C-alpha cells in the first residue's frame, strides 16, 4: 500500500533558533507535521545519533548575523550528510535577517556559491533561502513551498535511482505492524513480547526467517522503534525511541566518573535490571556518551576541558623525536571521541600504567622518559586547515608507539570517515638539531624507500638523514623480532614455475627460507604497505596451532613469508584419495579445524568461509602432532540465514558451515560437493536444509554419533545451533571414535541371551514373554524377525559349528531343561535332544556342556548331537539342586562356578580342584563374598564376579590364594541410585584391557597389568545386560553390548575393540597440542 510518511531532519549548530522556526512553519524534539505526513526530528542540541546511528530531508539552519564563519562550521555537517545519504535532499536556511546587514546576506551568498553550492564533497545543496524571524515571513512562505514541492522532487529522484516515491507501496502487514507499535503503553519500555504481538494480530509476515527480519528493518529506517543490532540488548530488546535519547542525554549532563557513582544516581533515576545496566553502559560506549576507563571509570568525552592541558615533554632537540602530521580541512563530528576510544589501549609493552591526561581534542601517556605519547589538534595562522600532531621519542618503544598510533587512525577513517580517502599526511624533518623543520608527503618518502637510499638534501650532499628516522613505520622497523626477514635465508626467484597463485593483493610463490617451503606473498603494485601493514596486525597476536602462521615479513620487496602446506588442500583429497581418508584420519582432521573455529571466534573474528578449498593438510600421517590447518583467517556453502542478504554474520553461521563441512568430510565421495556441478539445485538444497541421510544415500558406512552432531549442528535457528566450543567438546570423545553401531530393538522386546555367527548376525533370546522366543537380527541390513520355537522361556543359546561336516546348529537350552537344536541352514530341521532333570542354567561348547541348574554338567560328544533324543557322552555331579553351575569358561582346562566354589577340569572331565571362595570373606564383605558366582574370566588369574557383588575378586589358580579386590563403586564414587556399582558382566582382552559392565549405564575400562581405570564409558543405556567379543563378517573385532533402556526399550550398541587404546592415544594427542599452543602464544 501507498505510504505517505517522510522524515524530516532539521540540523545546525547550538544557538541557530532553528526550533522556532519548526514551530512556525507548522537531544531531539519528535513530532508529526501531517501537510503528506512528515515525521520531524529536531536536532536542536548534539544528538549523536546523526552519526552513532545514522526517506528524508535536510533542512540545515543558520544564523545569518554570524556570518561566513558559521557558513563553514557547517561543511562537517554537510559532510556527514553526504557521508550517509548523498541522494538526499537539502535546503539551506540562514536567519535572523532582521539583525543582519544584506552585507552579510550577499556575503554568505558568495560563500557559499563560491564553496558548498557548486564543491564536490558536500551533498548538492536542493535550494536556500534566507529569513528575517522565527515571527513568520514571505521567505518562510516560500520555504514552505520549497520543501513540499522539494520533497516531492526527492521522491522522484529515489524513484529515478532507487525506484520509489512518495506514494511508495510498501506491504500493508508492516504498515500494520507500525500502528500495533504505535499502540503499546510500558513503564520502561524494552520490548520482547513482540513475538506475542505478532500472535495477537492473527499472524502476519510469518516469515519469521525474512518478513519479519525486513519489518524490523523498516522499523528502524522508518523511526518507529530501534533494534540495536555484538551487543547482548539488540535482537529481543526493541526501545522507545524517546527512552534512548532522554535518558542517555539527561545522564551524560547529570571530568571522569565513576562507574559505581552513575550506576548509584542510575538506580534512582529509573529502576533498570542490573543486566540491562551492564547494557546501558555498552550502550553509552556504543553511542559516544561515555568511554569506558579502568573497569571501574568512565571518560566522558563530551564535557571534557578543551584547553590542552600544559604538558612539559622529556626531549627538545629535533632528532630526540618524531613528528607526523595530518592535514584535514575541517575534522568529522565525533572524529575525536572516537580516535579516543582506539587510542586509549595503546601499550609499547603489548609486545606499569601510564600516566594520561586528557584535551578533549587530543591524548598524553606517559609510561616512561624512555616511551611516551602525544596526540593532539594544532592549528597555524593562514592555515584554514585543521590537523593532527603527534610526537613519540626516537628509539624502538617510541616506534613501536607511533605504528599503533597510525594504524589506528587509518582504521578508523577507513571505517567511519570514507570519502577523506585530503588527509594530507606529512613528516616533519631537519638536517640539524636546533633549525626549523621540513616537511615532506609520505608518498614521496615512499618513492625514496622503494630506493632505500637517505634523504639528502638536494642543495648539499653532506646533509642526510637515514629514512628510518623520519618515518619508521615506512620501513617495517616495529616488527617483532621474531618475524624479521633474514635475507640470507630467504631464497626465490618470483619465476612462472613457481607461481602458486595470485589476487587483488598481487601474487604467491612457492620458495625456500631456512631449508623449509614457505610461501611468498608479494605486494606487487597494489595500494601496497598499507594493505600490508593491514595484513601484519591480523597475523600478529593469533597464534593457535591450528592456523597460517607468517615465518618472517620484509618491507624491502614487500612480501609475507607464510608457511606452505605440503599435502595440499582437502577439497584435492577428496576427490583424490579416499584410501588415505581413514576413519581415523577424517575424525582427527574434523578435531584440528574445530579448535581454530573456537580460538577465531573467542578472539571476535567471524571466517565466514569454510570449505574443503580452505582446508590444508600438512600431512597424512594419521597419528601427527598436526595435521589440519585453516588458511588465509582473519558461495553455495552458505547458513540459510545469511543466504537471505539482510542479515548480519556470527559465529553461528561458521557454525552452521561447519556442520557442512563435516557433512563433506562424513561422505569422503564429497557428494554434495558433486551436487556443486548443478548449483541451481545445490545452492538451492543448502538453503532448504532438505538434505538427504548420508548414509542411506551415499552408501557411506554408518557412524553414529558424528551423525546427529550433523543434524544438531545444522538447525535452522541460530539460537539453537551449538557453539564452536561445544562443538569442539563433542568432538573430543574417544567414544565418539570408537562407537560404530548402535540398533533399537522392537518396543517391549527383551532379550536375555546372544549368539553371534562366527562367519553377519545375531540370535537372540527372548525372556520378554513366558514362551520360547527365538529372535534374529541381521546386521548387514538391520533386519528383524521373531518365532516361537519352544514352550518355555529359552534361557541359554549355543552355536554348534561342524565345519567338517558343512553344518552347524543352534543350541536352545529353556527353563523345562529341554534342549532344542535347530539347523542354521534349515529352519524345518529341528529336534530335541535328552531332557535335563532340571533348567539349563548354562551352554558353552568339541562337546556341548550343559550346565543346569541342579549343579549337574552333562558332557554331549562333538556330533551326536545331530541326532534327536541323543544321550550325553557322561555326567558330572559337581553342585546340588541348591547350587547350580552357571559358568563355564576357558581361555584345555576348563574352570567354572558352582554356588560359592570354583572348579576346574581336565580334559577326561574330570575334578581338578573345588576352590572353597567363600573364605574370601575375611576380606571385603561377607554378603558380598557369599554369592553365586556369575562369571569366571581365566587369564594369568582368575576374575570372579558374584550376584549383587560391587566387587570382583582376583584369585592365584596357581596357590588358589585371594590377590586383590576392584571396588567398582570406588572408580565411579570417583565420578562425580543408577549407581548401584553392581558387577553385570565381565569380558576381557588379551591386550590387558578389561571391560567391566554394570547395573547402570557404565562400562569400566581396567588396565590389568596395573589394575588401573582406563576410562568410563557412561550414559550408555538404562542397564547393561550382556556383553560379546565377536568378529565381524569383514574381520573386525567388535564388542556387542546388550542392555536395557527403560516404555521397555533395549538395545544394541557396537563398538570398536581398540576403545581403550584410543582413549589413550586421544588424551595424549590433545595434550601435545595443548602445549604448543601455550608456547606459540607465551612467544609472541
Amino acid at each position: 500500500v501507498p505510504y505517505n510518511r517522510m522524515k524530516l531532519m532539521i540540523v545546525g549548530n547550538t544557538g541557530s533558533g532553528k526550533t522556532t522556526l519548526l514551530q512556525q512553519l507548522m537531544g531531539i524534539d519528535v513530532k508529526d507535521w501531517p501537510i503528506l505526513v512528515l515525521n520531524v526530528w529536531d536536532f536542536a542540541g548534539r544528538e549523536e545519533f546523526y552519526s552513532t546511528h545514522p526517506r528524508a530531508l535536510y533542512l540545515a539552519v543558520y544564523d545569518l548575523s554570524k556570518g561566513q564563519a558559521e557558513v563553514d562550521a557547517m561543511k562537517p555537517w554537510l559532510f556527514n550528510i553526504k557521508a550517509r545519504a548523498s541522494s538526499s535532499p537539502v535546503i539551506l536556511v540562514g536567519t535572523h535577517l532582521d539583525v543582519s546587514d544584506e552585507k552579510q546576506r550577499k556575503a554568505c551568498m558568495s560563500k557559499i556559491t563560491k564553496e558548498l553550492l557548486n564543491k564536490r564533497g558536500f551533498p548538492a545543496i536542493r535550494d536556500y533561502h534566507f529569513v528575517n524571524a522565527t515571527e513568520e515571513s514571505d521567505a518562510l512562505a516560500k520555504l514552505r513551498k520549497t520543501i513540499i514541492n522539494e520533497s516531492l522532487n526527492f521522491k522522484i529522484r529515489d524513484q529515478l535511482v532507487v525506484g520509489q516515491l512518495i506514494p511508495d507501496c510498501y506491504v500493508e502487514l508492516e504498515k500494520i505492524i507500525l500502528s500495533e507499535r504505535k499502540n503499546v503503553p510500558i513503564e520502561f519500555p524494552v520490548i520482547d513480547r513482540k513475538r506475542l504481538l505478532q500472535l495477537v494480530r492473527e499472524n502476519q509476515l510469518q516469515l519469521d526467517e525474512n518478513e519479519l527480519p525486513h519489518a524490523v528493518h523498516f522499523l528502524n529506517e522508518s523511526g518507529v522503534l530501534l533494534h540495536f543490532q555484538a551487543l547482548q540488548l539488540s535482537d529481543l530488546y526493541f526501545v522507545e525511541p524517546k527512552w534512548l535519547c532522554k535518558i542517555m542525554a539527561q545522564i551524560l549532563t547529570v571530568g571522569i566518573i565513576s562507574r559505581r557513582d552513575v550506576e548509584k544516581f542510575l538506580s534512582k533515576k529509573r529502576k533498570f535490571p542490573k543486566n540491562y545496566m551492564s547494557q546501558y553502559f555498552k550502550l553509552l560506549e556504543k553511542f559516544q556518551i561515555a568511554l569506558p576507563i579502568g573497569e571501574e571509570y568512565l571518560l566522558v568525552p563530551s564535557s571534557l576541558s578543551d584547553h590542552r592541558p600544559v604538558i612539559e615533554l622529556p626531549h627538545c632537540e629535533n632528532s630526540e623525536i618524531i613528528i607526523r602530521l595530518y592535514e584535514m580541512p575541517y575534522f568529522p563530528m565525533g572524529f575525536w571521541s572516537r580516535l579516543i576510544n582506539r587510542l586509549l589501549e595503546i601499550s609499547p609493552y603489548m609486545l606499569l600504567r601510564p600516566n594520561r591526561m586528557y584535551w578533549r581534542q587530543g591524548i598524553y601517556l606517559n609510561w616512561s622518559p624512555e616511551a611516551y605519547c602525544l596526540v593532539g589538534s594544532e592549528v597555524l595562522d593562514n592555515h584554514p586547515e585543521s590537523f593532527l600532531k603527534i610526537t613519540v621519542p626516537s628509539c624502538r618503544k617510541g616506534c613501536i608507539l607511533l605504528g599503533q598510533v597510525v594504524d589506528h587512525i587509518d582504521s578508523l577513517m577507513e571505517e567511519w570517515f570514507p570519502g577523506l580517502l585530503l588527509l594530507k599526511k606529512w613528516a616533519l624533518y631537519s638536517f640539524n638539531d636546533g633549525e626549523e623543520h621540513q616537511k615532506i608527503l609520505l608518498d614521496d618518502l615512499m618513492k625514496k624507500a622503494e630506493e632505500g637510499d637517505l634523504l639528502v638534501n638536494p642543495d648539499q650532499p653532506r646533509l642526510t638523514i637515514p629514512i628510518s628516522q623520519i618515518a619508521p613505520d615506512l620501513i617495517l622497523a616495529d616488527l617483532p623480532r621474531n618475524i624479521m626477514l633474514n635475507n640470507d635465508e630467504l631464497e626465490f626467484e618470483q619465476a612462472p614455475e613457481f607461481l602458486l597463485g595470485d589476487g587483488s593483493f598481487g601474487s604467491v610463490y612457492r620458495a625456500a627460507y631456512e631449508g623449509e617451503e614457505v610461501a611468498v606473498k608479494i605486494f606487487n603494485k597494489h595500494t601496497s604497505l598499507r594493505l600490508l601493514r593491514q595484513e601484519l596486525v591480523v597475523l600478529c597476536h593469533l597464534h593457535h596451532p591450528s592456523l597460517i602462521s607468517l615465518l618472517a615479513a620484509g618491507i624491502r620487496p614487500r612480501m609475507l613469508v607464510m608457511e606452505l602446506a605440503s599435502k595440499g588442500s582437502l577439497d584435492r583429497l577428496l576427490q583424490q584419495d579416499k584410501a588415505s581418508l581413514t576413519r581415523t584420519l577424517q575424525h582427527r582432521i574434523a578435531l584440528h579445524v574445530a579448535d581454530g573455529l573456537r580460538y577465531l571466534h573467542s578472539a571476535m573474528i567471524i571466517y565466514r568461509d569454510l570449505k574443503p578449498h580452505n582446508v590444508l593438510l600438512f600431512t597424512l600421517y594419521p597419528n601427527a602432532a598436526i595435521i589440519a590447518k585453516i588458511a588465509d583467517y582473519g558461495p553455495g556453502f552458505r547458513a540459510p540465514e545469511v543466504a537471505r542478504g539482510n542479515v548480519i554474520y556470527n559465529q553461528q553461521a561458521d557454525v552452521y558451515s561447519f556442520g557442512l563441512l563435516l557433512y563433506d568430510i562424513l561422505t569422503t565421495g564429497g557428494r554434495i560437493v558433486e551436487g556443486l556441478k548443478f548449483p541451481n539445485e545445490f545452492d538451492e538444497l543448502e538453503i532448504q536444509g532438505k538434505l538427504p541421510d548420508p548414509v542411506k544415500e551415499y552408501g557411506c558406512a554408518p557412524w553414529p554419533m558424528v551423525e546427529k552432531l550433523i543434524k544438531q549442528c545444522l538447525k535452522e535457528n541460530p539460537q539453537e545451533r551449538p557453539t564452536s566450543a561445544q562443538v569442539f567438546d563433542i568432538l573430543n570423545s574417544a567414544e565418539l571414535v570408537c562407537l560404530t553401531r548402535r540398533i533399537l530393538l522392537p518396543k517391549n522386546v527383551i532379550v536375555e541371551c546372544m549368539v553371534a555367527t562366527h562367519h553377519a548376525s545375531i540370535w537372540l533370546g527372548c525372556g520378554h514373554t513366558d514362551r520360547g522366543q527365538l529372535s534374529f537380527l541381521d546386521l548387514n541390513t538391520e533386519g528383524y524377525t521373531s518365532e516361537e520355537v519352544a514352550d518355555s522361556r529359552i534361557l541359554c543359546l549355543a552355536l554348534v559349528h561342524l565345519p567338517v561336516e558343512k553344518e552347524s546348529w543352534i543350541v536352545s537350552g529353556t527353563q523345562s531343561g529341554t534342549l532344542l537344536v535347530i539347523n542354521t541352514e534349515d529352519g524345518k530341521k529341528r529336534h530335541t535332544l535328552e531332557k535335563m532333570t532340571d533348567s539349563v542354567t548354562c551352554l558353552y561348547c568339541n562337546f556341548l556342556l550343559v550346565g543346569t541348574a541342579d549343579g549337574k554338567l552333562a558332557i554331549f560328544e562333538d556330533k551326536t548331537v545331530k541326532l534327536k533324543g541323543a544321550a550325553p557322552l557322561k555326567i558330572l555331579n559337581i553342585g546340588n539342586v541348591s547350587t547350580p553351575l552357571m559358568c563355564l569358561s576357558e581361555s584345555n582346562v576348563m574352570w567354572g562356578g558352582c554356588g560359592t566354589k570354583i572348579f576346574s577340569f581336565s580334559n577326561d572331565f574330570t575334578i581338578q580342584k573345588l576352590i572353597e571362595t567363600r573364605t574370601s570373606q575375611l576380606f571385603s564383605y561377607a554378603a558380598f563374598s557369599d554369592s553365586n558366582i556369575i562369571t569366571v574370566v581365566v587369564d594369568t588369574a582368575l576374575y570372579i564376579a558374584k550376584q549383587n557383588s560391587p566387587v570382583v575378586e582376583v584369585w592365584d589358580k596357581k596357590t588358589e590364594k585371594l590377590c586383590g579386590l576392584i571396588d567398582c563403586v570406588h572408580f565411579l564414587r570417583e565420578v562425580m541410585m543408577s549407581y548401584s556399582g553392581r558387577v553385570k558382566t565381565l569380558c576381557l582382552q588379551k591386550n590387558t584391557a578389561l571391560w567391566i559392565g554394570t547395573g547402570g549405564g557404565h562400562i569400566l575400562l581396567l588396565d590389568l597389568s596395573t589394575r588401573r581405570l582406563i576410562r568410563v564409558i557412561y550414559n550408555f543405556c538404562n542397564s547393561v545386560r550382556v556383553m560379546m567379543t565377536a568378529q565381524l563378517g569383514s574381520l573386525k573385532n567388535v564388542m556387542l553390548v546388550l542392555g536395557y533402556n527403560r516404555e521397555i526399550q533395549s538395545c544394541l550398541t557396537v563398538w570398536d575393540i581398540n576403545l581403550p587404546h584410543e582413549v589413550q592415544n586421544l588424551e595424549k594427542h590433545i595434550e601435545v597440542r595443548k602445549e604448543l599452543a601455550e608456547k606459540m602464544r607465551r612467544t609472541s
